[PDB]
């Protein structure tokens, strides 16, 4: 006559976390503000455990108490709405769940909201696509602790599963700490789809390579340490051929778009005073690609080099796999660096490494690499960068030099290299003892008498420069 | 007995910029919060038409109508109280002035507010420093074009004045669109800086240039096309020698830091959607030299190749001089870009030739480059990007290989050059009619069924990839 836990949104998301849910043997009502989804939903759950509402008065009344509520609904003012509606609704102590890719400031703002009516709220994010949904996704649940331990047995049951059987699901933090981390894991998956793009580009401009060798290529790779779900299903993407069978992937209008909510992760970085370089360039190149009928017009008047290479190929593609497993070393090490900022500001108290664990499956950016991520945080809690770790510190040491010589190489070929470069700078820059700043110290004293600090002796100081 | 324009705010700023007004023959009202700085401008304006206040009623009551009110007060908090006790005294008219560091969706906020109140407001970017202020700075006003009307004379009296006359002042645009044009200038600055620290880190790291050869250089630069304010100062700066004769700027600590404005600029163009690379990568170098302990650590743990140079050092110089102003003319580009998208989604309508015009003079990035940008908008006012300008595009048609050369030396040399390298990846992806963002659209639509556009057919597509 009760339903354990009730799911509201019945699009492609919703309805594959309520199947997935209902999978677990537990029994699920569910809603959606049209009730075209919800008649449909019936006729593909024949045998299932769903019991389907036609109100949110009959939904709310659906649930034992405390009520567990998954929302999944339009980000933004749909969901306000949603919660607007389910309050007067509600009783003391239910847990309200919010499962859409949100604004994290959105979620402290709910929560800190809901926390006046005694209703919990659960910012979660979720990876994984549709059909990680249904079987089994990456949850990054935060908010109050307490409701998290009431919901942690069905997220763990419904979350994907490692090779040593861990969920991939763990309490993250108060508040908007989870939908927190989903906003940097986005960001960090621009960075390494970027960093793929710009290993596609040298192999294709640079050597000459057709689909079926930079599929191969990236199939061999994948066997190695930089094993990863978008290495290999970019391994896929160039083996698919159209109607007349030619690669579609040369085909696609190369067009990311300009409205991405990877640039959040940017823009917060620089609230923070992190130099989150790699993911930004990322987030750039999407809106340099985005201007297509610009960049068509203008390659008609900017001339370039043209692209050659008369060296070993197979010697520069294996350097060209050492420079994309560095930058992702830096890209991590940023993105984490940044993660580590936002925890102390807002007093989250993040564990960095269990965050990688459940990064394993289950999400976008899934890798072998994430093992190596944790055991830097297990072996050293106060770990400032991942690239003192000894493992990232051995392979960026070695690596370096690949790196350089694939940005220098394409740098002289006209072949744009933003997140390689990026890397490099950031190696060359984090490493460097002195940096040029002194000169900006000093011309910021000549024009605005800001005065500056010395290497020298103790204090302030103010100089007259003439 | 009365006054004819106030000021309120008797700081370096504020009291140089009464004491400029008062030269061009105005009588000028003043007030401080602490009274203690307005008695020693008493002391400083013996013979000057300046009547100091020492109560916000007395300073209104001490004006003519419609009252002129120029507001020199603290960014932030510190205006809005001064703003809100100003409020009640005024009449209906009354045109207030904020000439601080102000974010422009703080004067976007105040001037719809004031505007309620029949009170115009206007934001207005100063630049300059304290010798511009008392002498001649570059003024960005923006709000009610009538009020601007109503004291155009006064700010074009104590405005710089170019070579060719033009004071450099102007209507900028409606509510915050001044002070917006005073926020990207900011930006621009913080790249300008930030490239000629990366020409002094090449050729004191990688050609081993004394300080004297340093700022003989630095003075030939300014012999050219490079003339700038910013390059001429640097030429002093590497003069400035201590007690035993040493180089002063090399024991100055360089820590840029975090609590500059910079961050604002390429937070709005990620907002907007514009690929700011260079000033943003400049805004995260300053980020990295902050945390100068972790440097020196990762100084000791992490290496990179020895810097060395065996060619003709006399042409590599010539080489980073191209490369510079290349970087200059790319970094230019973006901020112009991001001017104009800022206008269209503000509707402010904003001539960009005006600003160009205004910043010939008085301001910090003042430079005959300026000039040329004027000459690109007014022989082209539908110029869709620096970079097609016949004079420029002339320029960095033939610079790019000296830009290309000197990023790829610092890139096997291990130094640092991320405005440079930013800079070249613009011009490549600028130009690129084809970039690798189609892998990106194939991969988006793998995992996450996002559709994609072709280059041949037209409409939406989506494929299953496996
Ligand atoms: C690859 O993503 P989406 O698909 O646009 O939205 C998913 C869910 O959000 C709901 N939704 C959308 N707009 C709403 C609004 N204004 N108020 C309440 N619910 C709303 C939808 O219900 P509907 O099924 O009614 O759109 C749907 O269940
Ligand atoms: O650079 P800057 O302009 O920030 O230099 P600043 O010396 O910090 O500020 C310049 C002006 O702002 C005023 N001010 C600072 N904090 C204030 C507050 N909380 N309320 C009202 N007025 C305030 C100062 O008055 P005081 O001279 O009284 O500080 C001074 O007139």
């Amino acid at each position: 006559m009760t339903q354990q836990i009730g799911v509201i949104g019945l699009a492609v998301m919703g309805k594959n976390l309520a199947w997935n849910i209902e999978s677990r043997g537990y029994s699920v009502s569910v809603f959606n503000r049209s009730s075209e989804k919800t008649d449909l939903m019936v006729e593909e759950s024949k045998g299932k455990n769903i019991h389907p509402t036609y109100s949110l008065e009959e939904f709310v009344n659906s649930l034992e108490k405390p009520r567990k509520i998954l929302l999944m609904v339009q980000a933004g003012k749909a969901t306000d709405a949603t919660i607007d509606s389910l309050l007067p609704l509600l009783d003391d102590g239910d847990i309200l769940i919010d499962g859409g890719n949100t604004n994290y400031q959105d979620t402290i703002r709910r929560n800190k909201a809901l926390a006046q009516s005694a209703i919990n709220f659960i910012g979660m994010g979720v990876s994984g696509g549709e059909i990680g949904a249904l079987t089994g996704p990456s949850l990054m649940p935060g908010g109050q602790e307490e409701a998290y331990n009431k919901v942690a047995d069905i997220l763990d049951a419904i979350a994907a599963k490692a090779k040593d059987g861990a969920s991939c699901v763990t309490y993250i933090g108060p508040n908007g700490a989870g939908h927190y981390v989903k906003m940097v894991h986005n960001g960090i998956e621009y960075a390494d789809m970027q960093l793929i793009a710009e290993s596609y580009a040298m192999m294709k401009e640079l050597l000459g390579m057709s689909h079926e060798d930079i599929a191969q290529t990236f199939k061999d790779w994948n066997a190695g340490e930089l094993e990863s779900y978008l290495i290999e299903i970019t391994g896929d993407i160039f083996m698919k051929l159209d109607e007349n069978k030619e690669a579609l992937v040369e085909k696609i209008l190369d067009t990311a778009g300009q409205k991405g909510t990877g640039k959040w992760t940017s823009i917060n970085a620089l609230e923070l005073g992190i130099p989150l370089t790699i993911i930004t360039e990322s987030v750039f190149a999407r809106f340099i690609s985005s201007i297509k009928e610009e960049r068509v017009n203008a390659s008609k008047e900017l001339n370039g080099p043209k692209a050659s290479f008369d060296g070993d190929k197979k010697d520069f593609l294996e350097k060209i796999r050492k420079a994309l497993y560095m930058s992702k070393i830096c890209s991590y090490a940023q993105g984490f660096a940044q993660m580590r900022k936002a925890s102390e500001d807002n007093e989250w108290n993040l564990k960095l490494g269990d965050l990688a664990m459940i990064w394993r499956e289950g999400c976008i950016i899934r890798a072998q690499f994430l093992q190596k991520i944790k055991d830097a945080y297990d072996n050293n809690p106060g770990l400032q960068n991942l690239l003192l770790d000894p493992y990232f510190k051995n392979i960026v040491t070695e690596y370096q030099d690949a790196l350089r010589d694939v940005v220098a190489t394409g740098v002289q070929n006209g072949v744009p290299t933003p997140g390689f470069s990026s890397s490099i700078n950031y190696y060359d820059s984090y490493r460097a003892a002195d940096l040029p700043a002194n000169l900006i110290q000093a011309q910021r004293d000549y024009f605005g008498a800001h005065t500056y600090e010395r290497k020298d002796k103790e204090g302030v100081f103010h100089t007259q420069w003439i």
